[PDB]
């Protein structure tokens, strides 16, 4: 007796996800690009097709139990939020949302409406993260105070300028439903499909593409919540496009200790774009820190624990392979079909799936927080974050922010010229508020925060 | 009595340097590009002009006392080396050489021939580095075990492909004398004037352009020598062009202690291309780490000492202005005219200038060693360096190296493609030997290492 699922954003990842769900009932499909997406729609010949989720939701929500969402980052929130208010379970690809306010909105709506929820970081349903947690929690490495994490991404070009040409909107593409709540701009294929990753207003760069896969063991294993301090630096930082390489450093406060391991204040370093943490003491020359596209090094007082992306293949530098007590549930079905199971339990008995918004909500808040760190970098200050009120506490009321628009380097009869164009300065406090909570384009509205 | 000076590489920096020496006698000028450099030649209308340093040296060495060198990096060594074997003092812009072997060659030749020498890092003759040394040496910050250094450079584009079109050699440009001992290639104006910085075979990137200015306080003040370990990582690493941004980590061994401060094993971090060290504890929010294009943070057991590029404006995080005994020679003449003075002293009474190759020789070896770190990065290992024999000790003979030639990312009706083209693998041990000591193109010969 099957879940009725609507899909929204089916052309890319959404394709393989709907594959997971096929046992069920795909009854409605909604993509904005009927060309990129065609292959999928006619894999599900029985599903009424749409190209604006709001027409689909009007007609078809009354016939649906769940909603899968694999759109570009900046619309996940508003789609998911409209579905939960309607009583509907939602799978939502990672990253969960584009902003911090949105992540917190979703966490609070999941709670309020009592609906199965799942972020699309599927390495949360794998074995490797269960072994990292069961080991740290049995004190196998001791107290953890410094963590280093990295990806090799971006592997596409970032550092892009807004295209200066024109291009007409294809007949197959609903360019307005794509912009959604973001600020409107002239269409170009540099923005979709796929390449939205490197654009501030749509994607979250390497952070959004890879950090939810890489940092999930660090967040669950150290039972992290809100950080207290964050700082970032990067290669040339532009106003519309993410940079080629960034370093971010977070600091989290001490948490309750556990019986076999203490949970002190921990510093979490993130590197990407080629940049790597320096090699741990004890690690063999020649062992690659990258496994499946990234690495984590937990520096512990008694030993050093290393894993790959998706938490794969954890090992201790010393050579010891612990045999710690089993504590986390072993997920037997897939990452998607576990979410399905959760949808069919009554709210009162429901065993949440591995990426329920209760965990992934706050987790995404840390990933997306790294964006704020990198863009506010010119403030030249550890940024102090108050988590419960979603604001920095330590930005002066008269400091300002300016980004580079375009680099103008050129040589001129041998002598060089370092021209550059910069945006108009805005108030740093308002800049920041707006990265944390976006002002939605007219005709686009989130549901209210509860509580 | 006046110094007879030849100049070699006069168009760019060489211009302002010849300005310093004007009090003397500029009798010979040799540039390869008679167009870029015309302005200079006719500032010194009496100087026999050449475009190949070896013709000039034949005709005019027997008439010269000294030789100024401000060519592109990769020829400094061979020019300087031929001058010193002839009994001639040399000023040589920074970086001193392109390779480590060359730096060691020059240090040993200065010693053997007893000639005044000066590297062109003029911040060595300035005040701020005397204050950093007099303070460290008087225990004002205590023992230093961790140093962080950075520049905002490169401020020009690197990450370049060999140009695919052709241009003809102007009549004004002796493109062969330019290549010198480097491997020959078709001419293009992407290679000179000025822009050679971004090309492995000619320049050393941001390292060569800024690190001798930034790291000179760290080397002199901690009385460093050979490091024992290095490692590096970077953005996209190409086979002919330096990258957008790099991080290097050096480790030096403990040195003799001084009366008032101990000299333990110290780690030196280097960042560039926008990447910055995390902010020190104690430092005011808002205060910029960059001063005159870079920053140095000496982390001490009792206090934190910060300076800018060229060692400018050293301050302690605490707020104290120490008042340490004066120890280093206070340079009253200019950076160039001090070297001149040194040339006119008899060898046995010569007070060396502030950048005599006895110091700058080893100093450059560390700067240029950061290149080796970045290019050997794929070996996935802390590299152990044996200084006295100029080789790594921990590169396997089985292992090989491959660089990216050009990135082929493109999207194609929405579906993306991650092509990249790679060089043919070469033996890693021989690759490295050759970066340390280049094999000179036939017809180009360094002097022997002295016995
Ligand atoms: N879990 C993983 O392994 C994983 C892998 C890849 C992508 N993702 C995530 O999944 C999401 C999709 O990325 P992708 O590479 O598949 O993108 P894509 O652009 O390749 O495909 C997304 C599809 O959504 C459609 N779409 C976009 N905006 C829409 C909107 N507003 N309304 C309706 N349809 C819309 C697009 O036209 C396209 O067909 C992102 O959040 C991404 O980071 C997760
Ligand atoms: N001390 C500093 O502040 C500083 C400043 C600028 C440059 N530099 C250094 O000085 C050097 C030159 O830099 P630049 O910006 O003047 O370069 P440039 O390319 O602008 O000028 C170099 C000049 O030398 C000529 N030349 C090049 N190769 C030659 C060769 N083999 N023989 C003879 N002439 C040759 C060139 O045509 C040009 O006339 C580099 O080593 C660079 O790092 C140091
Ligand atoms: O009227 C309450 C809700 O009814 C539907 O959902 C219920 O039944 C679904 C079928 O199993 C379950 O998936 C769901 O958990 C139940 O609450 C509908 O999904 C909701 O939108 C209504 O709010
Ligand atoms: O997280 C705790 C500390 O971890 C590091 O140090 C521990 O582990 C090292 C090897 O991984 C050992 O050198 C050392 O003995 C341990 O203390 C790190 O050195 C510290 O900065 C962390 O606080
Ligand atoms: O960087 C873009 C994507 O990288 C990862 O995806 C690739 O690697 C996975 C591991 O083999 C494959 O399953 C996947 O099919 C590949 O494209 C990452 O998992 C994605 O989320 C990124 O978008
Ligand atoms: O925490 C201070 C230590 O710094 C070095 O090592 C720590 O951090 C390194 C990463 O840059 C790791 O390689 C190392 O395992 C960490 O403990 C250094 O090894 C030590 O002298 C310091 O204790
Ligand atoms: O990401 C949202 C927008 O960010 C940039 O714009 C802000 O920053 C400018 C100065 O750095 C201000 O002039 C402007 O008011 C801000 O909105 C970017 O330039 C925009 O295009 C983005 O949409
Ligand atoms: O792209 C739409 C608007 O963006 C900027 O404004 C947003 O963010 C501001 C802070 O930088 C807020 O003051 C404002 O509420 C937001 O709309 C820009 O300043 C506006 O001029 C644009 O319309
Ligand atoms: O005739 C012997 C040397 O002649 C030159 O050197 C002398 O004259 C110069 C005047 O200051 C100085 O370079 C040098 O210190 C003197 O030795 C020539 O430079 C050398 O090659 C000869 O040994
Ligand atoms: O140079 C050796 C150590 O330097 C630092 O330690 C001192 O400086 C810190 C602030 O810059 C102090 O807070 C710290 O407590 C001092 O001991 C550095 O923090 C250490 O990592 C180095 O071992
Ligand atoms: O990276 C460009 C160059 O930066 C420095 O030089 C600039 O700034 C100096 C003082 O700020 C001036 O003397 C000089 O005229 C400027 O070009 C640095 O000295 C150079 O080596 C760099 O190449
Ligand atoms: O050395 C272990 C310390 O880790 C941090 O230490 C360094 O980095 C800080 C910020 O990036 C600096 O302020 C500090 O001076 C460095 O030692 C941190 O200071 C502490 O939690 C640890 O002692
Ligand atoms: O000095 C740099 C030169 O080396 C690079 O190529 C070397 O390494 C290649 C693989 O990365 C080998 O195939 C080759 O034998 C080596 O010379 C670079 O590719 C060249 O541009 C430079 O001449
Ligand atoms: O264009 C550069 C010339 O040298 C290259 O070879 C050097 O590096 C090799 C290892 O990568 C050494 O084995 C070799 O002896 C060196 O000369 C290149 O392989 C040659 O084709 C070029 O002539």
């Amino acid at each position: 007796d099957k879940l009725n699922i609507l899909g929204v954003g089916i052309g890319g990842r959404g394709s393989s996800v709907l594959r997971g769900l096929e046992s069920q009932n795909i009854i409605g499909l909604c993509d904005v690009d009927w060309k990129y997406a065609d292959h999928v729609f006619k894999r599900y010949p029985a599903a009424k097709k749409y190209n604006d989720y709001r027409k689909m939701f009007d007609e078809m929500l009354k016939s649906a139990d769940a909603v899968m969402v694999a759109t570009a980052d900046h619309t996940h929130a508003i789609i998911a939020a409209d579905a939960m208010t309607a009583g509907k379970h939602v799978y939502v690809e990672k990253p969960l949302t584009h902003t911090v306010y949105e992540s917190r909105l979703l966490t609070k709506l999941a709670d309020k409406y009592k609906v199965a929820t799942q972020m699309g970081n599927q390495g949360a349903s794998d074995e490797g993260v269960r072994k990292v947690c069961e080991w740290i929690w049995n004190g196998e490495i001791g107290e953890v105070r410094k963590v280093e994490t990295f990806t090799d991404r971006p592997i596409w070009p970032q550092g892009l300028s807004r295209p200066e040409d024109d291009q007409r909107i294809p007949k197959t593409l609903n360019w307005d439903a794509f912009i959604g709540p973001a600020p409107y701009r002239p269409y170009n294929a540099i923005y979709t499909p796929w390449n939205f990753r490197g654009w501030w207003d749509f994607g979250t760069g390497a952070l959004g593409d890879m950090a939810c896969h890489i940092l999930h063991p660090v967040f669950k294993g150290l039972k992290l919540g809100y950080p207290t301090k964050v700082q970032g630096s990067s290669t040339l930082l532009l106003n519309e496009s993410a940079p080629m390489a960034q370093t971010v450093k977070f600091v989290f406060p001490a948490r309750d200790n556990m019986p076999k391991v203490a949970m002190p204040e921990v510093e979490v370093y993130w590197y990407d774009g080629g940049l790597k943490p320096a090699r741990p003491e004890g690690l063999p020359a020649g062992k690659d820190l990258n496994m499946a596209g990234g690495g984590v090094i937990f520096y512990g007082t008694k030993d050093t624990l290393i894993c790959g992306c998706y938490g794969v293949n954890p090992y201790l530098v010393s050579g010891r392979v612990p045999n710690a007590p089993k504590v986390l549930r072993e997920i037997k079905e897939s990452h998607q079909m576990d979410w399905v199971r959760a949808c069919k339990e009554d709210a009162d008995d429901r065993v949440p799936s591995a990426s329920d918004f209760s965990e992934a909500g706050p987790f995404n808040e840390m990933v997306v927080m790294g964006v704020l760190a990198v863009r506010l970098q010119n403030l030249n200050r550890e940024l102090l974050w108050d988590g419960p009120n979603m604001r920095f506490t330590n930005i002066p009321d008269d400091a300002t922010i300016s980004a580079v628009i375009k680099d103008g380097f050129h040589i001129k009869d041998g002598h060089p010229t370092f021209d550059k164009t910069w945006t108009d300065p805005v108030n740093a406090q308002q800049f920041a508020q707006e990265l944390i909570k976006h002002t939605y384009r007219d005709g686009w509205k989130l549901p209210d925060m509860p509580r």
